[PDB]
């Protein structure tokens, strides 16, 4: 349905272009340690706050990842921005990674509240699931994701910082 | 179909957030003249190059518009970038505006070349048209677009700089 298109937009205009350069940007930050993979949080309830630190205080913002620039569809040197977070566990830095929500899920939530979008509020979870299922299929066949990306789907029924650490510790 | 979702993504996560601040950013640039509207080019053939100057040399890049920052889905101070262009006509500056292609049309073109996207190459024009028709409906009912945005649909069968100037001169 709609989720099918946003998943492809998410990969065409973002992951396909910045994943090939992520390791290089992480290397640049360490010297001039952060983990070598982009962690994407996929709350299937489509509850995407704009500040990760408020969804969980154990997720502490640290610094910005070095910018990436690319001439895109008439915008000269368009900036792409990522955020580096520290994950605390009983007041102890247990990890550090490039962490972010999947913005398109936030778009699904908004589409559902607009009247003329023809998107009922009950179809959120079904679309969030189809978005996750469509993205996994793409990245399983994507060379850009040569072990450079990890998805974190979950359904708040709970510590989000613990869920991130679980995947991070297995790295 | 697919175009319906990208048009809403285009408005939810971009135009709805940066149009309320465009005039202020243009004001800041003039003093610290540029036109007071964002011009979006919608080539219905989905031919979106990344450098406007090459689609037409009479379109000359000038400078960057002052950045806009916003906490978005876990990315602290995410930068939004626009480009200011000069439109030449027989070697004379005939206009100056914030000009850019509609990136989502570029995404439609790419989706059509990927095999697993289930998007045939022949459906481009139909989707580019549905994208334009869905965006016009949104902006006709959008308060954010309080005479702050102008769409430029066209089908290359021709001077793109002349097409932009035609809309710009009527402003
Ligand atoms: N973390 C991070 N994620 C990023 C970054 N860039 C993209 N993504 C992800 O990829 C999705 C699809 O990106 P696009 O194919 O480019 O389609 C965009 C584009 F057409 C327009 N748009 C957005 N920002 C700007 C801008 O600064 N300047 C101009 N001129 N246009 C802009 O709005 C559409 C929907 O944006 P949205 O944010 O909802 O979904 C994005 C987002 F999820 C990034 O820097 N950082």
């Amino acid at each position: 349905n709609v989720a099918h298109g946003l998943a492809w937009s998410y990969y065409i205009g973002y992951l396909r272009l910045i994943l090939p350069e992520l390791q290089a940007r992480i290397r640049t930050y360490n010297q001039h340690a952060v983990s070598q993979r982009l962690y994407i949080l996929l709350p299937l309830d489509c509850g995407v706050p704009d500040n990760l630190s408020m969804a969980d205080p154990n997720i502490r913002f640290l610094d910005k990842l070095p910018q990436q620039t690319g001439d895109r569809a008439g915008i000269k040197d368009r900036v792409y921005s990522n955020s580096i977070y520290e994950l605390l566990e009983n007041g102890q830095r247990a990890g550090t990674c490039v962490l972010e929500y999947a913005t398109p899920l936030q778009t699904l939530f908004a589409m559902s509240q607009y009247s003329q979008a023809g998107f009922s509020r009950e179809d959120r979870l079904e679309q969030a699931k189809l978005f996750c299922r469509t993205l996994e299929d793409i990245l399983a066949d994507a060379p850009e994701s040569q072990n450079n990306c990890r998805l974190i789907a979950y359904q708040e029924p709970f510590s989000l910082s613990q869920e991130v650490l679980r995947h991070l510790r297995q790295e």
